[PDB]
C-alpha cells in the first residue's frame, strides 16, 4: 500500500487510501479515542473505591466512550474505546447526549444522569419537538466500562409546564453548601443544572435539586441564571456573547488553590451564536465561556455574573466538561495536589461539521480534547489603578485597593495545564535559547530548534513603555521551513494574541476543507508597580505543540487552541518574531522536545 | 373437516379443531370484532362532517379497532376490523391502552388522546415503573380508519411531581360549562380525566384542562375526586367498593331526556378490588360503577358523590366507554332523538383472563360489548316515604316530598337499551304468553317458546303485600331442554335479581373453564301509592338473549349481563318460575324472536 514521504510534496489528500493519514497530524499527549470522531466530553468522575479518575466523551455520534487515569497524565481505554452507553433503548431510541456522574449513587455505584433523545432534529433556531430531550439514569456495576440503563422512564421527562425551550440537555450534577444554606437543602444535596434556553426570551440554566434519597425526582428551583436573547457581557469585548442558547453548563466552586465547596461560584458554558438573519440549523459561533458570579436569594435563587471570559479562545474550542478531582484520588495522592476542578475543553476537528472536503476517511479520526486544565481563583497584585485596570464588563475585577501605593489587587479565573500533565510534557530533552532584545523587523532563527513537531516553548516578553498604543507585533514563528510557517504574536493595537495560519499548511493549497484563517484571543497586559517603578506586565507565554494541536497559554489566565496541520517533515524550526514597531525584550526561551505518550497501552 | 351436531352430546371442546366453534355461542346483535379478542371499549366519536357515530375497542391486546354506524343499530367495520392504531412507536413501544377523541381537533380532524405504554408489567398491587404510562396524541386524516401519531413525545408525560401512582391511564376528554363557570375556563374548554390512584392513599380521578388552543399542554386541576383505599359508598350494599384503583373514568352530564351540558354531573368507572391479603397482579373484583355528584370549588374543584350504583352487575361486566351523541348525528336525525350519552359496557369473555382451559382456539373469538345503553336522569314518583325509600348510601336519592300524600319523588340513573337498537331487536316475529297468577312451586311451560337462542322476553311481575320479608323467588326459566336450563329470578330475602347458571351448559361437564357460578345484582322494589292504595312496585323485566349473551334489564335502572353457553339445539324453551313461597302475578309476557343482524356487511 501507498508510500508516504513528508519530504515530498503532498497530493490532493482526498485521493489517498483510507487510513493512510492516521499518524500524519495525530497527537501523542492528548485525550482522544483510538480512532474515529470525538464530540463533547462528559461523564467524568473519580471512583471512590479505586481512586481512579474516569474521563468520558461522545464518540462517533453514537454514545459515550471512556478511559481511566491513575496519574492525570496517561490514560487506559475502557471497553477498548467502544461506548459505555449507546442509543437504541426505550428512553433514548435516537441518541445519547452529554451526561454527568454521581460517583457514589444507586447501590453505591457510579450513577449517570444524561440526555436521552427520542426525536431529531434539535436546534435552537427551529421549533422544539416536545419530548425530544429527557434526562435518564444509568448505573455502572463493572467499574465504568458499561452503564446499564434503569429499566424505567426518564427521571426528568421535560422542561417545566408549557416552557417553549430552545434546548434542554447536558445535565450537570454538583454539590454546594452555599446553595444548601440559601435553600435550606439537606447537607450534601445533589443539584443538577440543565442547559438551554427559551424561545423569545433567551439562554438559561435550569436548576434542580434531588427531592428524595433515590435520585428519582428533581425539584425545579427556577432559571437560576438567564440572559436575554443574543445579549453580551459588557459591550462584547472580553467574553463573547451569551448568544441564542447555552450548552454544556458546568457549575463548581473555587479558591486560590483549586476546588473549594465554600468558595466563589463559577460556571463554564458553550454559547451558540449566529449572524442576523438566522440560518436554520446553523450555529456559526461556538463560544467557550467561563463566568464568575454571586449567588443570592429573594424567593428563588439567582446566579448574578460579576465577571466573565473565555476558557479557550479557539474558534474550534467548545463544550468543556470538568469535574471535581479530590485530594484523596490516586493522581492527587501521588502529586500532593489539593482538591481540584479539572476541565477538558473539546477541540472540534472539522469546524463543527462545516469542513466539507477534509480528508476524513484518510485520517480515520476527527477531533481531540485539549490538555486537562486546573481552574482556580487567580489574583494579580500591584496593578496600577488606572482605566486599564478599572474597565467594567471585563474578565477580571478589583477586589482590594491601596490608595498610598496607587494600586489594586485584581481577581480573575486561573487557567493552567494540570500539573502532572505539565511535568510529563517537560519530561524529555530540554535546551535554552538566549534572551535578546529586538528592535528591527523580521524573523531571527533560534540557534537550535526541535527536530520533531512535539514540543513545549516557554518565554517571557517584556515590552518598554512606548509599546502601549503602538502597532507592535511580537512573538514566535514555529513549525517553519521553506514551504510552511506558523506565527504566534501579541498585538497591542487590539490587545490580542494572534495565530497566523496563512502559511501553516502546504496541504491547504492542494486539498479542500483545511482551514487557514487566523485565530485570536483578547489579552490585556496591565500596568504593574514592582521595585517602586511602573511597567507593562510581562507576557508569560507557554506554547504546547502536539503534532497538529497547538495550545497557547499566557499569564496563567489565557488559553487559545487551534489546529496547525503542517505537512513537510522539516517544518520544525523556531524563530523570534518582531515587526520592528518599537522594541521587545525576550527572556531566555526554554524548549522541551518530545512530550510523552499519553496512551502507553495503545498500539497507535 | 369435523361435523358439529347440536342434538348430539358435546366432546371435551378443547379436542376439536381450531375455529370449529366460531358460530356456537356467537351473538348477531352485539358489537364485537370479526374474530379474536375484544378488550376495553374506547375512542368513540361522532364525526361532525359525516354525522357517522364511530365506536372503538382494544383488540387482541394490540391496539384499537373501530367501526361506524349511521343508525345506532347496525355497524360497518373500518380497516376490515384491523387496528386503527397499534403499539411499536416511539411513545408507545410496548402497548396502547384506552384513549378518547376530540372530534373537531387538530386541523379540524378527529384527535385521539390515549395511553401510550413503554414499560410492563403495570398493576395497582405492585410498585409503579416511572414513565410506564404517558398520554399521547394521534390524528385521523382518512375518516377514522387510521390514527397517525404526532411525531413528538407525549403531551402528558406523567403524573404530577413525585406522585406515587397505582395507575395513570384511560384519558377521557369532555366539555362542561358547569366546570367552565366554576374555574373561569374559556367557553367550550376541553377537560381530561385520567384514572388511577395513589399508593397508601387510594383511588382517584386526576383532572386537567387544555391550556392552549393546540391540545399540547394540559393544566393540572387536582384530584377532583378521590377516596381512601378500599373504602365503599355507604356500607357496601348498592355500589360495590371504590376498591384499590379506578379505571376507564367517563365524565358527562344528564337531564331527564339524555345528555345536557348544564345537567347533573355523573361519572362511570371500573374499580379494581381484591381480598386481603392482596395477591400480586390479581384484580379479583372488577366492579362497573356509576356515580352522581355535585361539583363545587374551595380553591380547587371537587366532585362529591351523592348516590352511586352499578352500570352493570355482571361479574364479567367492566370498562364501559361512552360518548356524547348529539341530536344532529345521522342516527339521532333518523330517530328524532335528543342529545344522548351512549355507553357500551365490556363483557370480558374469559373472566379477565382467569378461565384457563376454555376452548379459545376452537371459538376463535373472546368477549363482546353489551348493547349500547342510553343514560339519563330517571325519576320514580309516588314512592311511599318509609325506611326503604330513605336508606342512606344507596343508588337513589329523595329530590322532593309530599307530606299530605305521604310520598317522595326519587332520582336515580336511567339505564335502557338505546332506542334504535331496542326497536331492531323487536323487529321480527312476535307472540304473547297469557298472564297468570302462580302460588305453588315449580316451573310451568309457556304454550309457545322461541325456536332459536335469539330473543327478547318482556314481562311485569306484581307481588302481593306478603311478598316483602318472605323467601319468595319468582322469574323465568329459559334456554331449557332435558339436559340444560337457566333460571332468572327476583328474590326478596336479599333484594336481588339472580341468574342461576348451575344447569346452563352441558359443555361445562366435559370441558374446563366454562364458568357456572351464579350472577347477582341488587334491586329494591319500593312501596308506591297508585289509585289511592299502597303496593309493591311492579318489576318490569326485559331479557335479551343473543346466543350466549344474556342481558337482564329492570325498571329502567338495573342491568345484569352474563354468559349463557348452552350446547343443545333444543335448549330454547321458556317457563314461568315460582318457588311457591307466597304468590306472584305475571302480566302478559311478550316474546320477540330472531333479533337482527348488527353486522350486515360481514360474512360471519
Ligand atoms: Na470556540
Ligand atoms: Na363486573
Amino acid at each position: 500500500s501507498v508510500v508516504i514521504d513528508y519530504n515530498v510534496a503532498p497530493p490532493n489528500l482526498s485521493t489517498l487510501p483510507n487510513g493512510s493519514l492516521f499518524e500524519t497530524w495525530r497527537p501523542r499527549a492528548h485525550v482522544l479515542p483510538p480512532n474515529g470522531q470525538i464530540g463533547d466530553p462528559c461523564l467524568h468522575y473519580t471512583d471512590p473505591a479505586t481512586g481512579l479518575f474516569h474521563v468520558g466523551f461522545l464518540h462517533d455520534g453514537s454514545g459515550i466512550s471512556s478511559a481511566t487515569t491513575d496519574d492525570l497524565a496517561t490514560y487506559q481505554d475502557l471497553n477498548q474505546g467502544n461506548q459505555v452507553i449507546v442509543p437504541g433503548g426505550i428512553n433514548d431510541p435516537v441518541a445519547v447526549f452529554d451526561g454527568s456522574v454521581i460517583p457514589n449513587g444507586i447501590n453505591g455505584l457510579p450513577t449517570l444522569l444524561y440526555t436521552s433523545v427520542s426525536y431529531l432534529p434539535i436546534h435552537w433556531s427551529i421549533p422544539y419537538t416536545r419530548g425530544s430531550e429527557t434526562q435518564s439514569l444509568a448505573v455502572s456495576s463493572d467499574g465504568g466500562s458499561n452503564f446499564t440503563k434503569l429499566d424505567q422512564g426518564p427521571v426528568i421527562p421535560g422542561p417545566p409546564f408549557a416552557y417553549n425551550v430552545t434546548a434542554f440537555r447536558d445535565p450537570y450534577v454538583f454539590q454546594n453548601p452555599t446553595l444548601d444554606s440559601l435553600l435550606h437543602s439537606k447537607n450534601n444535596t445533589w443539584y443538577t443544572v440543565i442547559s438551554g434556553g427559551l424561545h423569545e426570551k433567551g439562554p438559561a440554566q435550569f436548576l434542580y435539586r434531588q427531592y428524595d434519597s433515590d435520585f428519582q425526582y428533581w425539584e425545579y428551583l427556577g432559571q437560576w441564571w438567564h440572559e436575554p436573547t443574543n445579549s453580551t457581557w459588557g459591550n462584547g469585548t472580553w467574553a463573547g456573547r451569551w448568544a441564542f442558547n447555552f450548552e454544556t453548563g458546568n457549575v463548581f466552586s473555587l479558591d486560590e488553590y483549586g476546588y473549594n465547596p465554600h468558595g466563589q461560584i463559577f460556571t463554564t458554558i458553550g454559547t451558540e451564536g449566529s449572524d442576523l438573519p438566522v440560518v436554520p440549523q446553523l450555529t456559526s459561533i461556538h463560544d467557550m465561556l467561563w463566568v464568575s458570579g454571586t449567588v443570592s436569594r429573594n424567593g428563588s435563587v439567582s446566579f448574578n455574573p460579576n465577571m466573565a471570559g473565555f476558557l479557550d479562545w479557539g474558534f474550534s474550542s467548545y463544550a468543556a466538561a470538568g469535574k471535581v478531582l479530590p485530594s484523596t484520588s490516586l493522581p492527587s495522592t501521588k502529586s500532593g495536589a489539593p482538591d481540584r476542578f479539572i476541565s477538558y475543553v473539546w477541540l472540534s476537528g472539522d469546524l463543527f461539521e462545516q469542513a466539507e472536503g477534509f480528508p476524513t476517511n484518510q485520517q480515520n479520526w476527527t477531533g481531540t480534547l485539549l490538555l486537562p486544565r486546573e481552574l482556580r481563583v487567580l489574583y494579580i497584585p500591584n496593578v496600577v489603578d488606572n482605566a486599564l485596570a478599572r474597565e467594567s464588563g471585563a474578565s477580571w475585577q478589583v477586589v482590594s485597593s491601596d490608595g498610598s501605593a496607587g494600586t489594586v489587587e485584581l481577581q480573575t479565573l486561573g487557567i493552567s495545564i494540570a500539573r502532572e500533565t505539565k511535568a510529563a510534557l517537560l519530561s524529555g530533552t530540554s535546551f535554552t535559547e538566549s534572551g535578546r532584545t529586538l528592535n528591527s523587523s523580521g524573523v531571527v532563527p533560534f540557534k537550535r530548534s526541535p527536530s520533531e513537531k512535539f514540543f513545549v516553548l516557554s518565554a517571557q516578553l517584556s515590552f518598554p513603555a512606548s509599546a502601549r498604543g503602538s502597532g507592535l507585533k511580537s512573538g514566535f514563528q514555529i513549525l517553519s521551513s521553506e514551504h510552511e510557517s506558523t506565527t504566534v504574536y501579541y498585538q497591542f493595537s487590539n490587545e490580542s494574541i494572534i495565530v497566523d495560519r496563512s502559511n501553516t499548511s502546504a496541504a491547504a493549497r492542494t486539498t479542500d476543507g483545511i482551514d487557514s484563517s487566523a485565530e485570536a484571543g483578547k489579552l490585556r497586559l496591565f500596568d504593574v508597580l514592582n521595585g517602586g517603578e511602573q511597567a507593562i506586565e510581562t507576557l508569560d507565554l507557554t506554547l504546547v505543540v502536539d503534532n497538529s494541536v497547538l495550545e497557547v497559554y499566557a499569564n496563567g489566565r489565557f488559553a487559545l487552541s487551534t489546529w496547525v496541520r503542517s505537512w513537510y517533515a522539516n517544518s520544525t524550526n523556531i524563530s523570534f518574531f518582531h515587526n520592528g514597531v518599537g522594541g521587545v525584550a525576550f527572556s531566555k526561551v526554554t524548549v522541551s522536545e518530545g512530550l510523552y505518550d499519553a496512551w502507553p497501552d495503545r498500539q497507535y
